[PDB]
């Protein structure tokens, strides 16, 4: 029995246990902002700063995880409320991608919106040379931000998101339940091999991005994860 | 988009929102006792009053719901530890079974072990009749306490489990996530049509049972739930 | 090398190893209740019945000890909480301050808060008169429920909390570690010269108050003790 | 309230949360072994890969931290049981000092025994050079191997030994509690200030060395650690 498990009720720079990448940063509050209001292409990175061993190519097993998170995404005068955020995981020297355009790719695949990890987004514009829905949605990605599934959902500005995932390694099922504000939730779920997809370390991760005239409020509030490899 | 939503950090009798049946009680702190130790084949179920509709037959959508619900099993000189508390799903007329024997039906089968239920059982207590595994386990059940699949777990007396479900209409998905007293969480996934299993309208609960010289103590002591049905 | 040590998972009425005084009340799942919630100005006490001998006149040594229990303390409406557990230890002969206006007083001390005894409070209701926090606290009290000091603690109902007390004679170190719900622990020490305080024998246990408006659920989940005299 | 927390009941190579230096082997049952005994001065050392954040010095605050760990030592034939095993804090960049003798370094000091580092001993072999007692002891080290205090121990070959310390930033109390096989308990408690001694970000870890006759096995059977920063 292998477990990492760690729980954020806030944050503060500083801390040795999360990284950040772009431009990123953390509210008096506690509350973690992922991108800049003021810059064009925008992109904001949270990562759990110590790896992750998903499957151990020993024993062949996979490992099975539980983590909620909640987040908030509030409109500013006058852009378009763009791009939105994703929960994704990744090999632990994943960077933002180079001369990274922001905006669809999401700050996690190139300009073909193509890129190593999987990840659960909540898209908030649509985005056409990626195939997205017409409405905000919620997706499940594997390696392109052209959702492998996608589900209709409704991003509501200053309204405080809940989401929790659990990961079955048995059946290798990722399924999402998203608490909106109103109490409906949403869900969503997709069998994903995390060990064909993915290397045996891997890396946690929150992503957001903007563009010139796409830009909005990205807040990460809280954190809770824990994983559990069976060893034997 | 129709929602159910309760939260529960204590119960008490009265409560017209809950549904006792059998010899439950409800401790001084509000915790929930599903069964009687100074009984034989002793029954004791709580549900949730209001009936909650889980799928249209206009529609043909099935609800989506995420439920989370903190248990403690303890045991009690010398006897044995038997058998558990189950999570389930039933037909709003549910009833604890017609002369029921107890102990491995757990307050929702016959002695076959047969019935109109589905749900997650935290089994104790093996009973080869019903093809159960060795050892503590988690399993699915559909209509049979001879659970659908199961995994290997560990009951601790006296400590507080805490369980999350997920079930996602699209997927027909039905994901547990057991976080155990040390930080350990155990899964198990399965696709299960409840608008093949059940009728429209059914009603959620929990339910343990004990036998002659199989007694322990089960408690309940937190319970929220959500579902949502989409009426579009 | 003199030791006594036990372990406490349960408890039951009738165990001639656990002595109790006022309005204790052992639940069904073997927890400790400690106060009444329909009795005005409420004490309970709960006590190791074998006196420990902590320090010898002959030699001079005074016994180290290690200690761990766990309680649970939870609302009750629309009552304010009061006042909380503290964790005693005390001349053999201890019995509840006669006339007890229960209240702040926890159980051990008079109406000037004062008595024989030295204990870790786990203060939820604040008393001006006790020069009390104004939020909740842990206490190291020695002689009087007007703490020698305290530390800002946050007591969440319904929530399992953990303790660890470690006395080291040789430096007459009193150490508390308090682990709560979620995952933080809290500390506080201090210096206590137990053989200047109470009676070479003396008894070790948990008490409980409430007053006229505040009342609250105290629970007494579990207690292992150990203690060490060197006879030498 | 930052808060780190990890918990191993077992081992496992390829685990990124474990850092190994020098001869460490884990063994098929799961447990760490520190030291070679085919080998001259052998030194094994096993760290939280994770750097933990003690103290700020923007607020200035100090963490508390309670940790927990079993280990155990075993006779080999026919050669003297050195040296021991010590529970250490160093800076996050801490190595096997160079030239390391292993023997009573411990594998944590030079030849002359300083280095940079605090920490808690468990030396079964007496090195006149550092001051060690006539006897197996327990020590508080504070940059070097010549303890700032001990206290008269016994290490007993096969013999699982439980201890737990705690870490007061209140009073910057440093208490340790050694369970002993036959259920004894050993406490040593001094105070250090880890904030004065120690950088904000460093690594929690065990180191075990010997000597060309002094040889045995050190094994770590298990540990669990939780750390609290007030960042507040
Ligand atoms: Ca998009
Ligand atoms: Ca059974
Ligand atoms: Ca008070
Ligand atoms: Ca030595
Ligand atoms: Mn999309
Ligand atoms: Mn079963
Ligand atoms: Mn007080
Ligand atoms: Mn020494």
């Amino acid at each position: 029995a292998e477990t990492v498990s760690f729980n954020f009720n806030s944050f503060s720079e500083g801390n040795p246990a999360i990284n950040f990448q772009g431009d990123v940063t953390v509210l008096s509050n506690g509350n973690i902002q992922l991108t800049n209001l003021n810059k064009v292409n925008s992109v904001g990175r949270v990562l759990y700063a110590m790896p992750v061993r998903i499957w151990s190519s020993a024993t062949g097993n996979v490992a099975s995880f539980l983590t909620s998170f909640s987040f908030e995404m509030k409109d500013i005068k006058d852009y378009d409320p763009a791009d939105g955020i994703i929960f994704f995981i990744a090999p632990e020297d994943t960077q933002i991608p180079a001369g990274s355009i922001g905006g669809g790719t999401l700050g996690v695949s190139d300009t073909k919106g193509a890129g190593h990890f999987v990840g659960v987004e909540f898209d908030t514009y649509s985005n056409s040379e990626y195939n997205d829905p017409p409405t905000d949605h919620v997706g499940i990605d594997v390696n392109s931000v052209d959702s492998v599934k996608t589900v209709p959902w409704n991003s509501v500005s200053g309204a405080v998101v809940k989401v929790t995932v659990i990961y079955d390694s048995s059946t290798k099922t990722l399924s999402v339940a998203v608490t909106n504000d109103n109490g409906d939730i949403t869900t969503i779920a997709q069998v994903v091999d995390l060990k064909a997809k993915l290397p045996e370390r891997v890396k946690f991760g929150f992503s957001a991005s903007g563009s010139l005239g796409g830009r909005q409020i990205h807040l990460i509030r809280s954190w809770s994860f824990t994983s559990t490899l069976i060893t034997t």
